[PDB]
C-alpha cells in the first residue's frame, strides 16, 4: 500500500483469500468491512501515527465509531485483486469522517463505496465530547481541505435516520456472545462482529436468493466482551429492505440499531 | 505465491494484518491456521485442481481433516511478513498428509511447523475408506517421492493419542454456535473454528501470562451450522492441557485435543 502523491489519501490492494467468501465464491461484507479497517490503520501509520493526535493523547481521547455506511455493486471473487482508497476529513466540532473506495484491479471501475462517522470520548469516563480547536488543526495536516465524498449525492442512504424497530420482531437470533476471535488487540470487540450478529437474525432464504447491497449501522453502545446479544429483525419492504435492531439479552439495552437493503439475484 | 523449483512445494507470503493479531501484536493462532488453508489452497489450485484426484470427483470422494499439529515458537508481530512452505504426501492406503513451514521473511529463521492428516470419504454417505492404487498414483505427480516431514523426530508431540476428558471438566465454555462468518464457501463449518472453541475454555488468566506453543486436534465429527457445542478443558501438568468439544444437548462427541502453553 501507498499514500497518493498529493499525500492526502491511501491506497492498497488485496487477493481475495479462500477462506474470506461465502457461496457465491465472493468476499463476505464482513471480509469487506476488515479490508476497510485494514487500509484505514495503514494510512493512519503511513502519516505518522500509533489517529488519535498528539493532542487527543495528552487528554485522554479516542475516536470511536458513531455510523457506517456500506455500498457493494459487485463483491470481488476468490483470487480476485481489490484496490482500496481511503481517506480522512474534520466535520468542523462534530467529530470526523472515514471513506473508502473500492474498485476491480483489472477494470479499474468501482465496485463499492464506504463512508464512517467517528466522534471523540474519554476513554476513562466515556463521555463524549465535541472536537477542539487544536485537536482539529492537527487532523487538517492529512485531510484534504475541500470536501471529497464517497456519498456526494444531496439526498444519499448514508444520512438517512434510523428508527427502533419495535417488539415483537419479525425474526430474531438469540444468545450471541463473542469469542476471542471477535476481539481486536486492544480486547474491545472488533466494530465487524455487529455487522455479522445483525446479518445472523436475516433468513437463509433471503441470503440464498439475494445480494446485500447496501447496509447502514448506528452504534449506541458497546458491547463487552462478557456481554450476551439478540439479533432482531422486521422486514420493511426486486429489492428487500429490512430494519435491525442488536440488544443486550437479558435487560434489554440497545446496542446498535441499523437496516439492509438486498437486492434479488 | 509461487510453486518452488521441482514442482512439489509452493510458498507464499503474507503480511499480518491489524484484525488478525491478539492483546500481544502478534497473528492468534486462528489467523496462522487460517494462513495455512489459504496457502494449501493456492498449492492445490497451482498444481491443477484450479485437490480431489480426477477418479475421486467420478467416485463421489472427498478429503476430510483426521488431525491437525500446529508448533510455533514466535508469532508474527502487525505488519510483518511470514512465509509460509506447504507440500503434500501420500500415506499408502491410510490418506494423506499436508505439512507447513513457517519462516519469518526478514531472518529466514523457522518459526512454526504444521502438520495435518487427511482420510478419503464419501460425500453421500459419509463412509470412510482406504485410498485405492488409482487415487495414489494420481495424488504421487505432485507430491515428493521420498519422506519430507515436518516433525521428522522418531516419537514426536504430532503421533501422540489423546484420552477422552472425564466428567467433570476443570472449566468448560458452553452454548457455543457457528455463525456466517465461521462458514466455508460450501457452507461447511471452518476447521479453524474448532480451533476458536478449544481455547474459549482456557481461563484468560493462562492467555494472559503464557504463550501458546503447541496445540493438537483429533477431528471426530463434523458440527452442523445449527448445532451448539460446549467446550471443555482440563489441566494436565509449562502448562498442559486436555481438551473436549461435543454437542450440548446429548453430549456427542466432536473433537479432542491437547495443548501445550510456555510462560512469558
Ligand atoms: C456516552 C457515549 O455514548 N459514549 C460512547 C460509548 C461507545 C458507544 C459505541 C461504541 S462502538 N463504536 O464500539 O459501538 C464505542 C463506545
Ligand atoms: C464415518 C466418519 O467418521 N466419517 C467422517 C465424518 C467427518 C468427521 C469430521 C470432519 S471435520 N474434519 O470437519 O472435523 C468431517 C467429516
Amino acid at each position: 500500500g501507498s499514500l497518493t502523491e498529493d499525500g492526502l489519501s491511501y491506497k492498497e490492494k488485496f487477493v481475495v483469500r479462500s477462506y474470506e467468501v461465502g457461496s457465491n465464491k465472493t468476499a463476505t461484507v464482513e471480509t469487506i468491512a476488515n479490508l476497510l479497517q485494514e487500509v484505514g490503520c495503514n494510512h493512519a501509520q503511513s502519516v505518522g501515527f500509533s489517529a488519535t493526535t498528539t493532542t487527543m493523547r495528552k487528554l485522554h481521547l479516542i475516536w470511536v465509531t458513531a455510523r457506517m455506511h456500506i455500498e457493494i455493486y459487485k463483491y470481488p471473487a476468490w483470487g480476485d485483486v481489490v484496490e482500496i482508497e481511503t481517506w480522512c476529513q474534520s466535520e468542523g466540532r462534530i467529530g470526523t469522517r472515514r471513506d473508502w473506495i473500492l474498485k476491480d484491479s483489472v477494470t479499474g471501475e468501482v465496485t463499492g463505496r464506504a463512508t464512517s462517522k467517528w466522534v471523540m470520548m474519554n476513554q476513562d469516563t466515556r463521555r463524549l465530547q465535541k472536537v477542539s480547536d487544536d485537536v482539529r488543526d492537527e487532523y487538517l495536516v492529512f485531510c484534504p481541505q475541500e470536501p471529497r465524498l464517497a456519498f456526494p449525492e444531496e439526498n444519499n442512504r448514508s444520512l438517512k435516520k434510523i428508527p427502533k424497530l419495535e417488539d415483537p420482531a419479525q425474526y430474531s437470533m438469540i444468545g450471541l456472545k463473542p469469542r476471542r476471535a471477535d476481539l481486536d488487540m486492544n480486547q474491545h470487540v472488533n466494530n465487524v462482529t455487529y455487522i455479522g450478529w445483525v446479518l445472523e437474525s436475516i433468513p437463509q432464504e433471503i441470503v440464498d436468493t439475494h445480494e446485500l447491497q447496501v447496509i447502514t449501522l448506528d452504534y449506541r453502545r458497546e458491547c463487552q466482551q462478557d456481554d450476551v446479544v439478540d439479533s432482531l429483525t422486521t422486514t420493511t419492504s426486486n429489492d428487500s429492505q429490512f430494519l435491525h435492531l442488536l440488544r443486550l439479552s437479558g435487560d434489554g439495552q440497545e446496542i446498535n440499531r441499523g437496516t439492509t437493503l438486498w437486492r434479488k439475484k
